[PDB]
């Protein structure tokens, strides 16, 4: 009968409370290093029970949109490292989210203007990235036609998902979580929209979870997969992804994942899921369920209640609210987050959100 | 090669960095029972790597000093839950660490005045506790005559160590301090000086450690040995405590602790030691090593540097910056400690020593 505060051993992680930050895009990173200004906000966000960092790139070609963090070289590592010390001295745990973002890219934010890629050569409909034009400024910009990745091109990425985690581990992060979620590469795999290939990356459920599996276990060789997690969004449609076959990837992924003994599941809620879905999933995947997806206290002490997941993720008032926890246990109301700084920009609407005042700190 | 805010595994509870607060007493609690300025006081310190609790009375009669806490009733036990739920909502971990006086007492502060008792009928000479005496004014007073425990009374004080552990873990603690350490009642036990007995909880190494020893075991019943730790002052002489085999009796119970998986041990620096005595202990015992006693930043760092200790806690450093942690970070200066107000009164002194002023938080 776990509530906010209470402990949880999520893989071989203590948290103190169950009140977790999630991945927040925040494209404060110009040069896409992180640097003091991120040292701040996450600091300050730092009593969350874990911190999700901000989705990070993973190589050039993983890159849908300027302004965002890297992890493949010397000067990105040495940014996050500062970040990661940062977050360690007010007490905090922090987990790198490893990006790539597929065909939810263009020529334009590429490196030397390559294509795009993604498991098959299918235009994200609608979809807009972000991208630095040739007079320097900047905007959403329709995505363009990716090209379908070689078999032989495969193990690069795997590959390169690994020397990211391979930086994280030496910067200090606690764990990673691979970003199978919101319609970016692994997802591109793993749907039936997306996914047209024939070879052994796709047809069946298995083909298709084949990358996204690979890419876990080359992560888990670098952290233990005990201190990995993953995030998968089944039944959300975003950036022209559909897929026929959510539930039944869902319980495939549940039950190798339980296999390989990672710390933790993180579904980003479509919000729907059938009755039962969250019943099976703690049924069939038996470390740490993480959900998200509009909670506040009610509603996430709820799914604990139910025994539907041990922890909730928050994202919009983790913006907000750099003591999120703390509001939670007085019942305190929350700041009002304010949509036209989340992205871009410098400190105003990233560090300059209040903390409570109990009467008794002093700066 | 770990610095102050590499993460460490101690016993089975993950800390963030290695900046430990001390348990101290600060007698800001008139009717025994934790509160909300202590969930302030707590909550504001909640970056510590761990934080150790004020020495909590585990019963009547293990109390020698008024206005300080206990952990005997249920409203001493939900004061603590609150002052726990709030460390936690704050992302921290904490220890209750467990205190019986022995023979640093009087019968002014004894239930219903009885005789103050020790593994021995030995006055601490030179001793004062904190009475508070019949016109209601309160002062230091010399301790009194402790009169030997009997043989057949020593099984009920490890029963009062197990239901405070008991109480403790239902409060929510994260881990147990045994204290045996600052002439309190297992450090007489420990003690040559102030052990005479010659009943089986006396005379040899072996049957000095034995009463100590049985507390450890019946606390790490309750809290599993992976979650407790025990403080130790070999070579130090406080309230009158004089002991020929200091050394001896380390290694001993080294030795005895490492077998039983324990936690942690804590030592208080007398600070000597003779030469090699750290090392020593880093090969006796392979869980976690905590050294306190006059430490800077620079100073502990080179413990972790010769592989001597884990971690380092600090005692009046953390009376006096709640974020003691981040001025290490930074090499910030330090706020200085007022004596004068470590004991007693309330807000003054405990919750009003401000933090760091990083020029973007707001409260
Ligand atoms: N990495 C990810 O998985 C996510 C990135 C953030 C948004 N994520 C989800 O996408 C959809 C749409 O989010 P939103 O409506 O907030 O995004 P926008 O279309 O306005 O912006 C998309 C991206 O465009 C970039 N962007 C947009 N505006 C800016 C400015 N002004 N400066 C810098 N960068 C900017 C930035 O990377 C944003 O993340 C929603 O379901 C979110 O939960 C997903
Ligand atoms: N629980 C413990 O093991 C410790 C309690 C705190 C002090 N501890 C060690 O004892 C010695 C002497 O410490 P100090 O000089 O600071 O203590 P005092 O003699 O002034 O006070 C002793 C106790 O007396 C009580 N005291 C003393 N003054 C007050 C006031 N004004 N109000 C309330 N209570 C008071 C309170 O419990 C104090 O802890 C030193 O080596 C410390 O590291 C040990
Ligand atoms: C500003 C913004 C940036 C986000 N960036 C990411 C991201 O980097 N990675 C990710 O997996 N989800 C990202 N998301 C989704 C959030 O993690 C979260 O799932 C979503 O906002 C729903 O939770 P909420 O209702 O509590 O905000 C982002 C959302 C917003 C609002
Ligand atoms: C105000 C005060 C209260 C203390 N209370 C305790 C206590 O409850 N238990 C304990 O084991 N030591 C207690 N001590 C000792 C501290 O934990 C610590 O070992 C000592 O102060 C030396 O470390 P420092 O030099 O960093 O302050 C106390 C010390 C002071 C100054």
């Amino acid at each position: 009968n776990p509530g906010l505060f209470t402990p949880l051993q999520l893989g071989s992680l203590s948290l103190p409370n169950r009140v977790i930050m999630a991945p927040l895009t925040r494209s404060r990173t110009p040069d896409s290093v992180p640097g003091r200004l991120q040292q701040i906000y996450y600091g300050q966000r730092a009593s969350a029970g874990l911190i999700i960092s901000e989705a990070t790139n993973i190589s050039p070609t993983a890159r849908g949109y300027v302004y965002t963090p890297g992890i493949w070289t010397d000067a990105q590592e040495a940014g996050w490292k500062g970040v990661v010390e940062a977050v360690h001295a007010k007490g905090g745990r922090i987990a790198l989210q490893l990006w790539h973002v597929g065909r939810v890219s263009h020529e334009l934010v590429q490196p030397d203007g390559q294509q795009p890629v993604a498991p098959s050569a299918l235009k994200a409909e609608g979809a807009e990235c972000f991208v630095e034009f040739e007079d320097g400024t900047a905007g959403l910009h329709p995505t363009s036609t990716p090209r379908a990745l070689e078999t032989d091109e495969i193990p690069g990425i795997v590959e390169d998902y690994r020397q990211a985690a391979q930086r994280a581990k030496r910067a200090g992060f606690d764990m990673v979580e691979v970003h199978a979620a919101n319609a970016c590469l692994p997802n591109q795999f793993l749907a039936t929209g997306t996914n047209r290939r024939t070879d052994q990356y796709g047809g069946s459920i298995e083909n298709r979870a084949r990358f996204p599996l690979e890419v876990v276990d080359a992560v888990a060789e670098v952290f233990g997969p005990e201190r990995v997690g993953i995030r998968l969004t089944p039944f959300l449609e975003l950036f022209g992804l559909t897929d026929d076959e959510p539930e039944a990837m869902a319980f495939y992924l549940a039950g190798e994942l339980d296999r390989r003994g990672l710390a933790y599941l993180h579904f980003n809620e479509p919000d729907t899921y059938p009755e039962g879905f969250r019943e099976q999933m703690r049924q069939r995947f038996k470390g740490g369920l993480i959900y998200c997806g509009n909670y506040d206290a009610g509603r996430a002490q709820a799914r604990l209640d139910d025994n539907t997941a041990d922890a909730v993720a928050f994202g919009r008032p983790f913006i907000a609210n750099p003591d999120l926890p703390e509001r939670f246990r007085l019942g305190a109301a929350l700041n009002e987050p304010d949509p036209s700084t989340f992205y871009g920009g410098a400190e105003v609407g990233y560090t300059d959100y209040p903390f409570l005042d109990n009467g008794h700190d002093r700066l």
